[PDB]
């Protein structure tokens, strides 16, 4: 089988696929198609054959082999700005949420702090790559990077943890019958951050950072 | 059609439909006044499939109807078929998750938390099956169960919190699942937890689905 980085950046709407079968191809990209099944012990069938249809037409955009600056300016625009713009609003929307249903069971009780935490944590992990690793990879310093890229990798997987919480707290960011609005658009939003975040990550765990170390 | 049923009765009157239900994390036991049809709906489950499967196991009556037993008997059994056992098992679960807990601390799937929440069980329940044991099961013994409002509604409420520390037993042990690297020790008690949960699980649908009712409507 091939790494589950190589099929989510190969195959369109595999990102989704694996999203829902627990399956971490950002953080865990090293992680081949086969080897998944380990953690569930689950159809490895059904999978193949959803990724060979999904397959029928090309990539709308293949960043494997795109110049590593194109990729950054591509990330700076693209996830680290949105980060920056949803998290914000989508800790505001879980304080209205936590306060307006307090009483009732189904709640994400404790949804803003884990929501700051990461924000917090994200901001500062972009504001490392976006002043240090990524203007050294411009520099053509890549190949001298594992320092740098191993303190990003390890603050990856605390992301992905805080993802794994957050989830948790929100049942699998599923809403209830009880969601209002504010709250069903807030899960919305929560589904909308972690996919544009496991993409993220995928694309640096998976493109950017051994690429450069490999010195392209 | 089954979806129209209540859980409490297909588990009740199908044989391992109680099992079937643990696997799709039905709560039976303190919820099996609701039906099939909106517990299944509720986790955007395929019924008809469930449907199946207990027309599978319907090809079989039920080992022992306890719906028509004399309430007296289904006292005596509890108390020897679920409190005993209780008694017996949290205290060795209790230990043994003390030891995995310790050894494998180190390793990243250990249950952290998982003593602490077994100590919890076990002394909100021993109380919980006293007060049964000396309250409500002699009452009921004596005919006077139609006046037992009161005190159901004090056990009842209780198999609520013990299905809430149950969900957060399941929620540590990745529903009582073993990691790969998981040794002897850790391997069965995850089956000991498993057979707890699974006894509990019997042990109050019995209760809230049986005797309760049944003892407040005079029989
Ligand atoms: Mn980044
Ligand atoms: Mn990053
Ligand atoms: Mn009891
Ligand atoms: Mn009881
Ligand atoms: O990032
Ligand atoms: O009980």
């Amino acid at each position: 089988d091939q790494p589950l980085g190589e099929l989510a950046l190969s195959i369109p709407r595999a990102s989704a696929l694996f999203r829902k079968y627990d399956m971490d191809y950002a953080a865990g990209g090293k992680q081949t198609l086969a080897r998944a099944a380990a953690r569930k012990e689950l159809d490895v069938e059904v999978i193949e054959a959803e990724l060979a249809k999904l397959a029928e037409q090309p990539i709308e955009k293949d960043w494997r082999s795109a110049p590593l600056a194109e990729i950054i300016d591509h990330i700076i625009v693209r996830y680290h700005d949105r980060h920056r713009e949803q998290l914000p609003e989508l800790i505001l929307q879980a304080t209205k949420v936590e306060r307006v249903h307090a009483d009732k069971p189904s709640v994400p009780k404790g949804l803003t702090k884990y929501l700051t935490m990461l924000h917090e944590e994200l901001s500062s992990h972009m504001m490392k790559e976006e002043q240090i690793l990524f203007p050294m990879i411009k520099q053509g310093m890549g190949s001298q990077a594992m320092g740098p890229i191993s303190v990003m990798e390890s603050e990856h997987d605390e992301a992905g943890e805080l993802l794994e919480v957050i989830k948790h707290t929100t049942n699998n960011v599923t809403p209830p019958p009880e969601a209002c609005t504010t709250w069903k658009a807030m899960y919305n939003g929560i589904n909308e951050l972690i996919d544009d975040l496991m993409d993220h990550i995928s694309l640096e765990n998976n493109v950017l950072f051994p690429r450069a170390l490999a010195g392209e």
